[PDB]
């Protein structure tokens, strides 16, 4: 009965109103309901936290999403449908009706745009939208090790210089204050981008409370690579972190300097 | 019927294909109809290649767009639903099922994105994925005198360069060779783009016969100074062209040296 926007109205938002973005899906709700993920141990600081931070209504300096679930499940592949509707949902849709009280929220889908969309046809202008977000600007990209978002791809090619803190691949949340420290000393003027799962969401809405923008965009580079490799599945990539491949098994990184370059902080 | 593609789906045409882009308005069936429009004398040869190129259907080459109006006019305002509905598909709705048989066609919205849409919310949209058309290209940028595309605003400005071909602001068809001429001598590998009336149609046609890459826009300006000053109605600009002011009478042209310095040939 929760209201949440589609992908292009949710990205128009950001686009019009220049908000900051920090977004819940399930592995949040999995935490908020006492539950361990792949890269989050529980943590009872963070559950409240992600407890308290769902309940929020959205405005011009921030958009709260929650997964776009709720209704029309046929614009997802049936591996997504059989998920939310025969798992996720059955367990938690009392809790997501309980703690989500806003008028509104956005899709916590716009990380998630092509892998697990029925038809793909939109998918190109979903990432045109998103890449107008970054288009020549500086970024800070707060990221896990395995992350090496936009490394090896041209996502990010737009923007202006890249700055990146470093953060653990998994149980980021222990060093929270200080990936939040790092972040002051090197944020300047840049727009801040996260990649950094269940942490990334607090991450998101202090820094918001000092007066930065920043914008949780998660899974965003493996649904980048899907898209430009015309895949079906979700085939895991060897030299970086996999979407939904969350243990990083199997993993060797291949040498970028550029990316080597852009490192100003090490945390992991 | 005909079957029109939104704007939405005509963008992500164009930015998964890489196709060069003709729309046909109410201009182009005006002068096959045999008439003279404000902008561009009635020509035989003109109105026979507007005809000719309305007739074609659409591939990842290039799309033929028309006016997306014979169906769902509640998307506009009422003065557009009031001009099309009682005044241009009483007149030539014949015309347009007699000529355009393709199995389907762009939306010539595609540079109408704001002032006469009912909704403007998603407008925003729009101008991004415009822009992500053009982000970080070398651009030829064709246009009339009076045109002035880009200048005041910014919406080139993620454009890398800009060089400019300027031609007369009415009547261009007459010059129509000289301006493809010119084109051959600067367009190298650049990305071309036309605001140019009905002499912008042939010229896009003509130049993707020779294996380059255009975009037909039209007054994407205009719409684009409209939707920065948030108007509501067809305000006229002062200091360049206004689209739907067509005599381009009361105009004073400001000072622009990035303008004059992107200027490589003048045929005005
Ligand atoms: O402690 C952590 C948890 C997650 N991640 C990274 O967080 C991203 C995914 O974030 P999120 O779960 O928000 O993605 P979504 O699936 O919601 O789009 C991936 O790059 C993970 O490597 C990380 O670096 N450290
Ligand atoms: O001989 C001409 C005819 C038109 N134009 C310009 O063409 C643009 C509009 O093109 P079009 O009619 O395709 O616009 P649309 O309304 O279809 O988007 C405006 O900038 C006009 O100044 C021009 O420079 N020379």
């Amino acid at each position: 009965q929760i209201s949440v926007l589609s992908i292009n109205q949710s990205l128009d938002y950001l686009l019009e109103k220049g908000a900051s973005v920090v977004r819940f899906g399930d592995g949040e709700m999995d935490l908020v309901a006492g539950r361990s993920i792949v890269y989050q141990d529980f943590d009872p600081e963070l559950s409240a936290r992600l407890r308290e931070i769902m309940s929020m209504e959205s405005d011009e300096r921030l958009m709260v999403c929650l997964p776009d679930v709720f209704t029309g499940l046929e614009r997802y592949s049936i591996d997504a449908q059989n998920f939310w509707s025969l798992n996720h949902l059955p367990h938690f849709l009392e809790k997501y009706k309980n703690i989500c009280r806003a008028p509104w929220y956005g899709s916590t889908f716009i990380s998630r745009p092509y892998i697990d969309l029925e038809d793909k046809t939109p998918s190109v202008g979903y990432f045109a939208k998103l890449k107008q977000l970054w288009q020549d600007k500086d970024l800070l990209i707060v990221e896990g090790l395995t992350s090496r978002s936009g490394v090896g791809n041209d996502l990010f090619d737009g923007a202006r210089s890249i700055k990146r803190i470093i953060c653990p691949s998994r149980n980021a949340y222990s060093k929270l204050e200080a990936i939040k420290q790092a972040v002051r000393e090197h944020a300047d003027n840049r727009l801040i981008l996260t990649m950094l799962g269940p942490t990334a969401k607090v991450l998101v809405y202090d820094l918001v409370q000092e007066g930065y923008r920043a914008l949780d965009i998660g899974h965003i580079d493996s649904e980048y690579e899907w898209f430009q490799m015309g895949a079906s599945h979700k085939v895991k990539l060897s030299h970086k972190h996999t979407a939904e491949h969350n243990f990083d098994q199997d993993i060797e990184f291949r040498d970028d300097q550029a990316y080597d370059s852009q490192i100003v902080a090490n945390l992991a």
